[PDB]
């Protein structure tokens, strides 16, 4: 640059920075409201979600969006579901100049949807020619505007504010006359989104899915059994392919807790999660599923250094209540349940379907922490992997660094006190029978536990 | 090498254990560069027999260093 002095400030996130959200979730959606066929990443900020989706309660994109927020996830990643028929909602101007009245302006949706998105066109009383715009949702305004007659400036203003950003204004003809007015008409032809949605629609999501790494999966808070098992052989190709995904269930509302504990036998992967019990947030029913979306934002918000096993939840209420002989069966089922300890609904451990088995996957495995710490492992490892993969030679030098780099990362483990004990070395045995452009390391770890059970004894 | 060494050197001995010495030269370079984890250079006494007066035979093996394509890890908690 020319000589002198510039200044640059950048003041712009000093401290105005917490640490308090963690993890990333996976969720297909019904949404009256947002964009269709794309997976789109929302913060945490529920004002995100009711802008980009909408703020309808009866669709699971609102609710199951706003359970998610509340398990504070970091990022949360959401894809709006349809049948091919969903459609734009769309509305048509028309001039008054001409007897012959010709078609000028159209005004459709900017995402697909079914609402009663309302417009409003009047003859300005201020200036003769100008016409006041004015948009609603079943009369509740949005925007007005007023612009003078012309069609180009009509549609460019309409276009120009974000406060219209509902709709999107085209222009149909080039016309320079005056606007026929219109009162609350409602931009018609558009389509919903609960309109015959059926398992393709959720294979299609999950394809789209494939693209992206997650924490965890919930799909959609529905317990549809045939999408449950595409799901569980989905998340078993993306593992054989490297992509560690976690997966959590809900049974549905119907089936009993035996029900629910045959589903959580029959689960035995330990990606599987399966929900059972009900619950109530706002004075209103969550299925189990629809908990399983909570359940798993809580626990990827938690990632490592922390657990479930006995975390505080949002609902005011839970059901089906359980002594202490069916919490035994539905732990000894593998089956996740939440559970009324005190005055607020808590989580009463960290197990997953997979814990019906026990030894060769350790019944640590049967925790779902041990499950995220050996997936964020195989994660940060294969992130290694274009580090050290085609950049360095096999020799001694090679091994060594490959060696002081994963020694590094897990001393940086050790440090936060994550593993008690640990050692990583050159996994000889392999390393014998390896190919000359090959690799074979072993390492063993011990984690460090957490109090699930105390016992106390008294003297006087 | 071919114009250094062809048509200026005498066949004799002192000639060929020169381009031998020159050729281990090059190829040491090489091993200091680490890209050989190991190499011989030497005459090809077989074909060197059987070689006319004014012509030349030798060989050579190496062992380029290899580079990690594939990796697996093994856990154990």
């Amino acid at each position: 640059e020319i000589p002198g002095f510039y200044n640059r400030f950048k003041t712009q996130a000093e401290k105005s920075t917490n640490t308090g959200l963690k993890g990333r979730l996976a969720m297909p959606i019904r949404a009256n409201w947002g964009d269709v066929g794309k997976v789109v990443t929302i913060k945490n900020d529920l004002r995100q979600l009711k802008n980009l989706f909408g703020d309808d309660m009866n669709y699971s994109a609102f609710k199951l969006g706003k359970l998610a927020l509340l398990g504070n996830v970091k990022e949360l990643l959401l894809y709006r579901l349809v049948d091919g028929n969903q459609k734009k909602g769309t509305l048509t101007l028309k001039d008054t100049t001409e007897n012959s009245a010709k078609d000028v302006i159209k005004l459709e949706t900017k995402y697909p949807t079914a609402r009663n998105f309302n417009v409003t066109i009047k003859s300005n009383l201020v200036d003769s020619d100008k016409k006041d715009f004015i948009f609603f949702e079943n009369t509740k305004q949005l925007f007005s505007s007023s612009i003078k007659g012309t069609i180009d400036e009509i549609v460019l203003e309409i276009n120009s504010n974000l406060d219209n950003e509902y709709v999107i204004a085209t222009k149909v003809a080039d016309s320079d006359t005056i606007l026929a007015n219109v009162v609350n008409q409602a931009l018609e032809g558009g389509n919903d989104g609960c309109t015959s949605i059926t398992n393709e629609s959720y294979l299609k999501a999950l394809e789209e899915f494939e693209r992206y790494s997650f924490d965890s999966f919930v799909l959609d808070g529905v317990a549809d059994e045939a999408l449950q098992e595409t799901t569980k052989a989905w998340v078993a190709k993306n593992k054989e392919l490297g992509k560690d995904i976690l997966l959590f269930l809900g049974g549905k509302t119907e089936d009993n807790i035996k029900q629910i504990n045959d589903k959580s036998k029959s689960f035995n992967d330990e990606n599987i999660v399966n929900v059972g019990s009900s619950a109530y947030y706002e004075n209103i029913k969550y299925t189990p599923s629809e908990v399983a979306v909570y359940i798993a934002a809580l626990s990827v918000s938690k990632g490592i250094t922390g657990s479930i096993c006995n975390a505080k939840t949002i609902f005011e209420e839970v059901e089906p209540r359980l002594s202490q002989s069916e919490v035994k069966e539905c732990l000894k089922s593998g089956t996740l349940v939440l559970d009324f300890d005190d005055g607020d609904v808590i989580i009463v451990d960290d197990v997953n379907t997979f814990k019906k088995y026990v030894d060769d996957k350790n019944e640590a495995m049967g925790y779902i922490s041990n499950i995220m710490f050996i997936n964020t492992i195989n994660k940060d490892t294969s992130l290694k992997r274009k580090e050290f993969v085609g950049k360095i030679f096999n020799d001694a030098t090679g091994q060594t660094t490959v060696i002081c780099a994963l020694k590094k990362y897990f001393e940086e483990l050790m440090s936060q006190g994550i593993i008690s004990e640990f050692n990583v070395d050159i996994d000889t045995e392999l390393q014998a029978t390896a190919k000359a452009d090959e690799f074979y390391w072993k390492w063993d770890a011990v984690k460090v536990d957490v109090m699930k059970k105390i016992y106390g004894t008294g003297y006087l």
